[PDB]
């Protein structure tokens, strides 16, 4: 049906951008181009990954005597570096563990696992790898009130303690179900993407967050008045993303809509950030940036599809490895340090 | 011998420049210039003023149907209003009744009531005034780390919730050392008053600093120097979330609590107005005060579109390239 | 175990950049590896060497009948051109004479030799290159205050008039000792990297200007604040550098910072200026733009490579000439007027 790699084994990661190729060597060519794959000619996804290029670091002084430690916390759970894994679908294309494997490493490692509402894994497969590690559930937003319902109910019951209301649903020039979603779907003829709003408004922000129990990121945010906008209609965060590229083409890079939007946040609510994501020198540069953590994707399915767990396991150990080197030149001592860095500002871009 | 005013009555506040002139008819001259004054021929007074026409506010339409809310939190207490007194020296100056008079103000107002070093009230004189409600206690860097310790314990004995150390007088100028020395041993949170570079909020903040206080002490010390409303983004920039940041210099209207708070403060202190509001009614005439601005930031919420405090920080402001003269 | 070349002769330097590819058909590929790359994806290397294109120079008349003099002076020392050679450990990966070659270039044009803590050669062998040549001793800060007290007393020991000491410590996508700091970490467990601070602080520049009884560089500054802080800790001279790329990935090329820190330095300590000098416009750009000296490295280790001592003294040579010619095109006839060139902002960087 689907060859997808099945051993587990560590990986020596030296950077994030090799396990694209080294994956592409062991995963089917067709779940390869799902997971890598982005909009139009790719043209976003390269400006997310050359946006780092725009605001530099400064290597500075050290003030204080203290080995690095790069543990934060967010909405109370203590974590063991600035980075949750981001929601992706069917990890299943990456390995056979899928997000067992995923949720392992992560709950292994000590931070975050989100959810993919469209996950491959059922929940108690995915359980069993968390082994009682934080999670949150990514949803996107039912036409039918009554799934919305079914899905903050699951979400609740499976310990979720945020929920991550996905902006956009679904653009470029599959082998297996949805359990976690055909759980409430089955017997609709929704069970049988489009049972999705294509595009979120600010009163369905307003209908997640009173009827969540839970504090509400709003994911897929570029713009600063849509943030303003969640958070008036009730959201507890804003993840700024443009899902790795997948969605809107011809838009800016990422980390370049980060700085507006933060500013109009003002700390009200978290942020998160994500899209681009490839070193710790990207971590800080969020940071510095008005992001209180970031998310990982590709670069962690890279891993899980090389080694399984521990291969994923792999790849949160190089972030946390390479910002600490971070830390070091920079001067920075804790994570609320990289918050005060300042950047150098670009204006020459990639080729400088 | 000084002849303080000493009447208590509520006065009608319709904007808080009147106040000034308002309180020099009542207010010993030699007292009232003290208070009044700023340094050099107060050009960055001015400054500190005309600061808040280089942003300004837009109406905006609502998103929520409930009336406006100033309610906010610092440090898990919960204020009626984003702003709190401003430490200031001396209040007999002003009123008879003095830091007394100002303490119970802040508190049947419902804030945080700042202790200046240099008060000429007892301890027992401000906490029969304060019945219990929030203060904080700013001092100065003595040269003698006994002293220090001292102050600190008595601090921390007299229930303040915070420590504000004060950057220029003791010591005149502190540094990084000073402020971990104190972070070290306060057992409190502690405020860095006097910040206007944003390095120095960063150093402020990797020496132990619980919080950074945005002032240039009501245009008092330095002159020749910005607004200080001027360097408030900057340093809430550099700042990025790590500790609360109070905002003060020049604060006059309810415009000027929202834009503060557009641009990164917490909550704001007051100075002057405050005094002055004392000077003309004693603790009644300072609380005038403070509900002026409580009502003026009402009304500016209503024109913003403003719900809560939280909806000011999210302003978007006007950036004015004219200045003061348009 | 290492067949470094050994062969010694003038070569014919016609720019710099080929000596690298040369240098790498006789160098051991690791040892080239070693000398050649750089942190990352090496863009920040790339950075270093595009930036001089940022600033261009201008032609302009003469005011001076006399041919161009290229001598200039520094803490006191007359040098015969504006440039002295970078701290670069372990020579013996270029050459088999090492850091005895190098310093006898140098001392025999008539140039400044900064020693490396990191040496390969012995200070006896170095010693007999330089031949009373003027030399200046790299250091880290170490850990245990006795090995810093061990390393200043060497350098005095040696006949060093300046310590520099260099801000980072030890980051990429050895075949022989360090005698110099063997000879007193001997019988310690530090002598069995590690032994250093990975970042410095005002505090530590305090300490060493305190005890050195020299002047003291702080070398790895790229920010106009860190100069301040420590001129103000007692630096007598800030060298601007970010060790040719081989430290914090993702930031500035180390020509566009530097006159934010000349403007900040204010003339009150000599800076040096290093990190992507690779011809006589590069040091013409730096003296315009705030430095008192360039200081070379990667050029030289080439140099040294492909014909020993002989090799390293055409690669000065050529640095000599062809700034010359900058002098006679720029209207320049003393190192002072290229400090008060005039430079052309390009807005557009590197592909114009
Ligand atoms: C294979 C793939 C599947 C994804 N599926 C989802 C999804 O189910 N829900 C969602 O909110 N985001 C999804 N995302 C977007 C991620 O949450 C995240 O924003 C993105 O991976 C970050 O970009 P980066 O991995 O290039 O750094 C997916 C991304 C990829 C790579
Ligand atoms: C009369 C006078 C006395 C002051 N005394 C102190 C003092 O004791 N300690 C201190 O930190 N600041 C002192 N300040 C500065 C205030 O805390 C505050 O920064 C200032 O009043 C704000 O400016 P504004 O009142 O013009 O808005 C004083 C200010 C004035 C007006
Ligand atoms: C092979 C190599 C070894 C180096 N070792 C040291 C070192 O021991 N101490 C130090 O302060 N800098 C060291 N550096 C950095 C140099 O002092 C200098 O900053 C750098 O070579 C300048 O960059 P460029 O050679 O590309 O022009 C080294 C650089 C290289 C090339």
């Amino acid at each position: 049906e689907y060859n997808a790699p099945s051993e587990i084994k560590y990986i020596d990661v030296v950077n994030t951008y090799d396990l694209e190729e080294e994956a592409s060597k062991v995963v089917p060519h067709g779940g390869f181009n799902y997971i890598a794959g982005a909009s139009g000619d790719e043209w976003t996804k390269r400006a997310n990954d050359r946006a780092w290029k725009h605001k530099l670091l400064y290597p500075r002084l050290a003030q204080d005597v203290e080995a690095p430690d790069t543990s934060t916390e967010i909405l109370g759970h203590k974590i063991k570096a600035p980075f949750i894994m981001a929601p992706i679908a069917a990890h299943g294309l990456a390995h056979t563990t899928k997000e067992a494997g995923t949720a392992r490493a992560v709950s292994e490692f000590g931070t975050i696992m989100s959810i993919s509402a469209y996950s491959g894994a059922t929940f108690e497969e995915i359980s069993e790898g968390l082994n009682g590690g934080p999670r949150w559930f990514q949803i996107y937003m039912a036409k039918d009130d009554q799934q919305n319902r079914d899905i903050l109910d699951e979400a609740k019951s499976d310990g979720a303690t945020a929920i991550i209301l996905t902006a956009d649903s679904t653009n470029r020039d599959y082998p297996f179900g949805m359990p976690i979603v055909q759980r409430y779907l089955r017997g609709t003829a929704e069970g049988m993407y489009g049972a999705s709003k294509q595009k979120i408004s600010p009163r369905d922000i307003e209908e997640i967050a009173g009827h969540s129990g839970l504090p509400v990121f709003v994911k897929g945010i570029q713009h600063p008045e849509d943030a303003d906008m969640a958070i008036k209609r009730g959201a507890s965060g804003i993840w700024v993303s443009n899902h790795g590229a997948r969605q809107l083409y011809e838009a800016p890079g990422s980390f370049d809509t980060l700085p507006a939007i933060a500013e109009r946040v003002n700390k009200r609510v978290p942020i998160v950030f994500d899209s681009g994501v490839r070193r710790g020198e990207h971590v800080a540069k969020a940071l510095a940036s008005g992001a209180d953590v970031v998310a990982l994707g590709r670069p962690v399915l890279f891993g899980l599809a090389l080694g399984g767990w521990q291969g994923a396991y792999s790849v949160l150990d190089y972030f946390q490895k390479d910002l600490t080197r971070v830390m070091q030149l920079t001067g920075s001592q804790n994570v609320e340090d990289l918050k005060g860095l300042d950047l150098f500002d670009n204006p020459y871009g990639y080729e400088y």
